[PDB]
């Protein structure tokens, strides 16, 4: 599969695409023209240091991985916590980020 490299389509994404959100993330997408959906993450440096970071990071590219099925095909998805999963982190458990996920990117079209 062709990577998504945040490096050259963020600011693509950020001016072409579409966003939706919810109480834990904002996610960017624009169709690519392909058959599969690509996922990047964008973690602003204020939500932690790099393990807590990475450890978002897995999560989130857990949530995509397992669910592909459900996710709509043919976007480049960038997801991005916001302030409240920050807060949150210490605390909430994988399965409520899952659900908050999963319901933004199954509305994806």
């Amino acid at each position: 599969r062709e990577r998504l490299r945040l490096r050259r389509d963020f600011l693509l994404i950020f001016k072409e695409g579409k966003s939706l959100q919810n109480e834990y993330f904002v996610v960017l997408f624009r169709k690519n023209g392909l058959d599969y959906s690509r996922l990047g993450i964008v973690v602003k440096r204020k939500f932690g240091k790099a393990t807590r970071r990475n450890k978002l990071k897995r999560w989130v590219r857990e949530i995509f991985r397992r669910n592909k099925g459900v996710i709509p095909k043919g976007f480049d998805i960038v997801v991005i916590p916001r302030k409240k999963l920050s807060e949150e982190f210490e605390r909430v458990d994988f399965w409520t980020v899952r659900e908050k996920l999963l319901n933004l990117l199954k509305r994806i079209e």
